[PDB]
């Protein structure tokens, strides 16, 4: 397969440095892009989880999140949930981390959304929209109001499957900690294989981001992304930021000259996203 050539970026102290100008508008362009893990930044108890967490009760610290289904949260999306490819999950939104998550893990959500944040806005400001409308057209992402998933992956090699079916994310910006091959983006068609790099995360960007910003002078995408079938067991883990969802509004279009256009609601766009990705 082919191996697809990613710009790096690290945060700096005007947002996100990539190597010049040219280069971050490549990796915008592209819609996927490598970010230099933070050197105080401790992923070893995120690691963890994600080897352990559809173990079970017996293996410690974190197998017994497996016995916590959906039918325990409310919101049928969150808890542990098996796939029909060989991915199983573990997910859970920003307001369940403090009660649900052990504190360590919570702890690695909030660095992460605040991480994400930072990414955001850069890109927010790269788009030419201007900043009194960032907190409105990003859900509240623009500012820690946003819907946030911590999302633990493991993939079952035992499993007959693809790893994770072609799809787009949801949402605004996913931040992703894989250290094993397998992940894999169709950039200009072409599928290629995502090189391993254990001390940058990949980021890029969900449908919320390509519908905001469609209409700028360059319009970001979603990209197609896919995990090919594991042979051995993988897992990964990601941080993936969304609009917020209270039982008021939803999704909005980014209009140079004329500000936000409404597009649909927050929960028809997941829902709608669930099936055909
Ligand atoms: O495990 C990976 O590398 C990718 C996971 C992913 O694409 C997702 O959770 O949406
Ligand atoms: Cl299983
Ligand atoms: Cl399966
Ligand atoms: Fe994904």
């Amino acid at each position: 397969d082919r191996t697809a050539d990613l710009e790096r970026a690290r945060l700096g102290d005007d947002g996100l440095d990539f190597q010049d100008d040219a280069a971050q508008a490549r990796a915008f362009a592209q819609g996927v892009f490598l970010l230099e893990i933070p050197e105080w930044l401790d992923l070893s108890a995120g690691d963890r989880f994600a080897r352990q967490f559809f173990q079970g009760t017996g293996v410690e610290p974190y197998g017994k999140y497996r016995d916590l289904s959906s039918e325990h949260f409310g919101d049928e999306l969150l808890g542990y949930h098996s796939r029909v490819d060989q991915l199983e999950q573990f997910l859970l939104e920003r307001r369940f981390w403090g009660e649900v998550y052990p504190s360590e893990i919570a702890t690695l959500g909030e660095h992460l959304t605040l991480l994400s944040h930072r990414v955001l806005r850069s890109v927010l400001a790269s788009a030419g929209i201007p900043e009194e409308d960032w907190h409105r057209a990003s859900g509240g992402c623009s500012e820690t109001n946003g819907s946030y998933h911590l999302t633990f992956n493991h993939y079952r090699s035992a499993h007959q499957d693809i790893g994770l079916s072609s799809h787009k994310d949801d949402g605004f910006i996913t931040v992703l900690r894989t250290t094993a091959q397998g992940l894999e983006v169709n950039r200009d068609d072409v599928w290629e294989k995502v090189p391993v790099d254990p001390a940058c995360f990949v980021v890029n960007f969900g449908l919320s981001m390509e519908i905001l910003t469609s209409a700028c002078v360059t319009p970001l995408s979603a990209i197609m992304h896919r995990v090919s079938h594991q042979n051995f067991d993988r897992s990964s883990f990601g941080h993936f930021s969304s609009s917020r969802c209270l039982p008021d509004d939803g999704i909005y279009r980014y209009l140079p000259s004329a500000g936000l256009e409404r597009v649909c609601g927050s929960r028809e766009l997941i829902e709608e996203n669930d099936h055909e990705i």
